[PDB]
């Protein structure tokens, strides 16, 4: 479509990969409310498709997301934060049920690393750096920078990121467990394409089933999360899918999902 | 005992360690209705005995555990799932209130992760290799593969390997947090069953109550586990161990428990 | 003040630093009632100065804390404790609101190392260790030894420290997750003056307010979580230090917080 | 608007109030799909509108809401329940700031009751009827029957309605908490109305802070709950409705609030 | 049958229920290990019965159960109730799939109040008393006493049984929220099971749904509650009873459901 | 001691019972800082006595506690009052591990309940009246009011009381389940001096424990819940109070608690 700020496209063989790249490089890729709205429209229409199995977000080389536009919320009131509810558009990444996988490049500094946070996978470059600078303009971490990086990297190096704004590299990331693999800056893209084909490869039920019960484990206790994966595992019983893989393992051959 | 999937014994100096091996080279491992009732049937037998006070779970220095049988819930109904409450008897393990080490060589896929996750301690071979495959037969883990997964190795590599089925390594395993440590595929068993040892010659009611302790860390907030931790360090003033290693600290000189 | 047991001392440029050393080499600064009170006065005296910013926490060269008075606690009963509330008073550091870093150098043990896990930040040397050897004594820990351990280094790795009292060197408890950097044991203290000094060169009701955050994320769910990290967020704009901090980023120059 | 399935419409003097009425005789007010989106539109309506303070939702003197259209759920199989999520749209009326009344007349069952369990107030009628029949049909309560009914009425009457469906009076349901006052069928919308003026009466934002705060009871431990209160009392003084109220009691005159 | 301690019998039309009737009017029901073992024994019998969908549980006309056995828990220590785990064998009834009524008639102390408090629904005669005695013996209940009774009556009356062990009379009892019918002491037992009867003519998979997803109240938070009854609400499509029901219900007829 | 807004004594026969008055006709017993200090020095001494039991609190017949005064707080700022920590001398009397009765008489508004719902036993008089009125003010609860109001009387009343300002009854207090009794205006106070003598009058460390085990309701799962009432209950083995109510019981004799 007509997008100014980001670049929704089709990607992976059989266009079953949804690539959005935000496209500012005169703001760092700054999350303003139009670009936040333009992600919002391209996820949406991402999601709504039956051919997409698996979205990849990213952004620019030098820089995937600068955070928040400090210009806009400069003159916010408290009133009109209250009342407004400022971030309550940034949380549409938590309710798609398809997955999610963030190719983090460069840059990723507050809002930012918080987006890519919001992901259910993070792809980080060599030269990738995550930072929670809000501490650095009198602000604190307000869309989950100090929820789900407290909770992934530990409380010392969430607090340590939070109240002096530190940066980390991208192998800091990986050993501390807020990403999952390091790439090349110039294959990261491909190689986030290649995950989101092999999640693509198998049932979306299934697939969001899975999701859904990890997401749990953030939510519930470990009694009442096992127990709903146990509803969960139970339920998968009713869908074409699993006796179709239980099939192709029992007979030596490959499975044909058909998403049902 | 007239075990035909597992061989259970009383291993180290004193006899104070179980250890029970899981024997079904043919099928990897794969836990079967038959084989988890032997295992229940082990583990009580070692729980009730005065002598053991630390058991290790071990496996084929080929395949630990693949998992359940596919071939056995191949022809399952939703019906049947909820109506037998199937996979019951696996969490008979989290039951056992004696500590239990996870010796895992080769292969942990599906279920045999799970059973792994659902020890205490794992100690890892340098070949060993994890996965949780489930999404590729049209299914998700079902005993806290996707619970206990992302409480240790964080919501990134946790959702990757639910949702692709990729094999991490023992060297990712440690590091992420799933297991302690990396031992030769040759001398793990001997080393597990050496901090089995270790663990056994302590007060065995006070290993108890800081197996729950630390167990109830999953299960309730920071400030009530906290609460919960201090009520379990009064009650531990009630036991004459505590007493006894106290003098024996005091004194400059060995204590000796009596589990009481 | 005169103080047998601490020193605490005002150290950085402009004084905004408070550092306090636990002095009591013949013990290794065993945790007694007397160090606690002395402990607790000196971060009430810290926390009351509008001049300090950030505290630090630190110990001997050849131990940081080896853990509670063995010799106080021998001859204590249930009654006894259950009627004094043993403890409580180390509880008072969880209450300082300004952060706290911890630098902990040589022997970590027990309760020292609880100390050092109730700090926010914890900088370790290369030859630090900390263990849990209260099993050994026929006791368990009482002050979150089992509860922040756990949710630091995972279930495996502290219940085998839990179980076994065996120690981990500084470079485990980073890969862990426990510490957050390992710097040599001469500049141990020096780097923990200067990330201190950056933690208070920022708004100090915005630092309490991010700490707040980030504690948040052990005591409530992902999605309260996060609404409370946006209710704070939403909070901050009614601080001067937020409008001055964000109008020189917009004005490209150095912002000169007030604390308001 | 030319709203088919309902009638919205401001009422109360100077039009402080929304009146939302379900218009459907021939089906009981059955909550059929497209009266979900009218619903929700005429919410969105009155929820933007500076002018309306609180909402009141009814339905007829007969029947308040049959419930979901058994007619459009006969033929839904489970795959197409998980992916249309077809009890969804209905939990917008959770997302409403502004406070919502509940005036029940006549049967309230199934949906009907869950509906009225989603607003804030529920006032019902001399003969108003509260049962969840779903177990009559096969099905059990997807809306929070079993969730808000339990927490309101308790486990014994709450397991009693929904393995029975058996009704319960007006009286019964005020009696276990369900119902906070029960009025006239005929004057029931008249005092219904009286309260929503009360309630908007007083300083919008203030108002719904109190509601998000009574809601977080619900959602977080009594600790955490207690000081989210505390924060939310702390940030109440940012606005100016408080300080105008305080002086206007302090001076003994009316307080003029403007919703700031 | 060969017990001693109770009568196990199948009532109702169709013998469709169970009734289980303590027998040991000498002690006043007190709940030995034998009365629980031949309870759970029942308990087990009635569940694995196909014909079975409910069961009702009740004591004699003078007292329902008055709790532990006082003389056998005389000379018990805190090491014994440690290593034995008493009262573990009492939770058996919180693992029971189908419901469970409690006819409650005369005294139900200490733990013939728990016991009442673990079954779904509790019917209570018009003499029958509630209290918790515990405290007059230098204990605290140890089955959910301040658990159960606390979530139903209010903190302010549970308070005060544990505090003072107090009686309550019935009508207390269902004006507070832990009873939901009184009935003549020569009918109770009749009235319980026509409602074992009502229960039971509903599909057995469907009712085990609706009491797990009632039971899940008081173990999550209300969005997650409501997310897991929603799923529950969705898998319950899966079944044939749901549909055989709706079909019955448009075509204006009797649902006969299969339990399929 | 020389109190001037409180009059702290020992009542009750053995003089077992604290009752502390508060004395301020003039403001209505406005609770101000002077107020509360004296409040929580009363509080600590009775804490500290050997021989008070049990704490009644009580203000005056024409109004127990008016809430907080409005007269300071009206110039007070957001900085000031997230600085200060506002309101925290209220949360010490949640501290107190002793038994509290509140004896409610008159106006009970806003702070003052909330002071009544910190108590663990409230009793009122036949004219008390309950109520909410910080929204006429332009303010929320900052004590409790929001949670452990709905946790008591449901969210229907509880919306209402803090969305409207309304004044409930003595009658709707009780049946709603916020007061547990209901006695003369005259008579009030000596039978909250009974029932604290009734307390009293039991072991001090059981009723502790008692005490701490109800206060967990409303801080953890039913299931974390119930293993804590578990391992209290064991530990209360460890008394010599048990064994010598429970000889005393199977010994047909009162008995004689030592406190230990
Ligand atoms: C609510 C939330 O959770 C998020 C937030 O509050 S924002 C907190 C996270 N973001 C930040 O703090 C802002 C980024 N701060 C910086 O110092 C940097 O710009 C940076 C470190 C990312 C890169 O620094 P750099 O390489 O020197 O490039 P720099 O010249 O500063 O930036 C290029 C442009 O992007 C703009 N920009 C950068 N970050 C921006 C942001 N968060 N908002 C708006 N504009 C931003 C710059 O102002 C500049 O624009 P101009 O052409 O007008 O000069
Ligand atoms: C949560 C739950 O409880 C539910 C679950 O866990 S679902 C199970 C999830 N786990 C798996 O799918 C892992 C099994 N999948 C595999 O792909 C492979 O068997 C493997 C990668 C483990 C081994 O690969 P391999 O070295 O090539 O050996 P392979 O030839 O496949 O297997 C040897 C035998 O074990 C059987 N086997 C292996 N895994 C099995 C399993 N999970 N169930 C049943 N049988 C299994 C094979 O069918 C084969 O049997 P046959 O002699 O009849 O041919
Ligand atoms: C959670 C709680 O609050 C409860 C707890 O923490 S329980 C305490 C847990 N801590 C421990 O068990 C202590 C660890 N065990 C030890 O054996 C050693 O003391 C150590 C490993 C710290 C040092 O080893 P070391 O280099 O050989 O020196 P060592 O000779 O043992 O100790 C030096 C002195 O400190 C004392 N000391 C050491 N740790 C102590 C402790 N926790 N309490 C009291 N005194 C202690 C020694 O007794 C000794 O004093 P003396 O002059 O009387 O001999
Ligand atoms: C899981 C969820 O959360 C979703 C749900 O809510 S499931 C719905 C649970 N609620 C119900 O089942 C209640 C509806 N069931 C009934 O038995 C009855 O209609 C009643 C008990 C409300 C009493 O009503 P009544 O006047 O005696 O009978 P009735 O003649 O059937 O009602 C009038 C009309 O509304 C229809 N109707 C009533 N309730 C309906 C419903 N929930 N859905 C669709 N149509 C309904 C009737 O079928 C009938 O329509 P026709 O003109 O086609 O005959
Ligand atoms: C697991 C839990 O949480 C529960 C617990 O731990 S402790 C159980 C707490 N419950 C109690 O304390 C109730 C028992 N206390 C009593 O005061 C009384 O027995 C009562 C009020 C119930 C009955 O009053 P009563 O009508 O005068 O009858 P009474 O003469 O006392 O009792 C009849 C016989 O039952 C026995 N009995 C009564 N309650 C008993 C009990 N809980 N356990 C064992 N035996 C009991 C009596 O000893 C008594 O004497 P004999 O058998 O030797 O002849
Ligand atoms: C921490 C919290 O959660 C609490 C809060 O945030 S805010 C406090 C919430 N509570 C209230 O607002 C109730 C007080 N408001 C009132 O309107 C009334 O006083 C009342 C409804 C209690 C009825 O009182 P009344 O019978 O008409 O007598 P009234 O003349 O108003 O009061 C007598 C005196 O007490 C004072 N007073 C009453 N309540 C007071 C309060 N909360 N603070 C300070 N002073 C108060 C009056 O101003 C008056 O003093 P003066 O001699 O200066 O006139
Ligand atoms: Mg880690
Ligand atoms: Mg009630």
């Amino acid at each position: 479509a007509n997008f100014e700020y980001i670049i929704a496209e089709k990607r992976g063989k059989n266009n079953t990969v949804g690539l959005i790249q935000l496209n500012r490089p005169k703001a760092l890729n700054a999350l303003c409310d139009g670009l936040i709205d333009e992600l919002n429209q391209a996820l949406k229409t991402f999601e709504e498709d039956p051919a997409v199995g698996a979205i990849v977000l990213t952004g620019g080389d030098k820089a995937f997301a600068a955070g928040a536009d400090i210009k806009e919320m400069q003159n916010l009131s408290f009133q009109d934060c209250y009342s407004s509810k400022f971030l309550k558009h940034w949380d549409h990444l938590t309710q798609v049920k398809k997955p999610v996988i963030a190719a983090v490049n460069g840059y990723a500094f507050g809002g930012g690393c918080e987006l890519a946070m919001m992901c259910d996978i993070i792809y980080a470059g060599e030269k990738a750096q995550f930072a929670q600078p809000e501490i650095l303009i009198g602000t604190i971490p307000g869309a989950g920078g100090t929820q789900r990086l407290t909770r992934a990297v530990g409380k010392s190096l969430a607090m340590e990121m939070v109240l002096t704004g530190d940066r980390i590299s991208a192998q800091d990331a990986k050993q501390a467990g807020l990403v999952s693999k390091i790439c090349p800056v110039e294959t990261l893209v491909e190689e986030a394409i290649q995950c989101a084909e092999k999640i693509a490869s198998n049932s979306k039920i299934v697939v969001a089933m899975a999701k859904e019960s990890v997401n749990a484990a953030f939510e519930m206790t470990l009694t009442e999360g096992s127990k709903l994966e146990k509803k969960l595992f139970y339920s998968t019983f009713a869908t074409d899918d699993r006796k179709e893989g239980m099939t192709a393992f029992v007979e030596k051959r490959k499975a044909n999902f058909k998403d049902q």
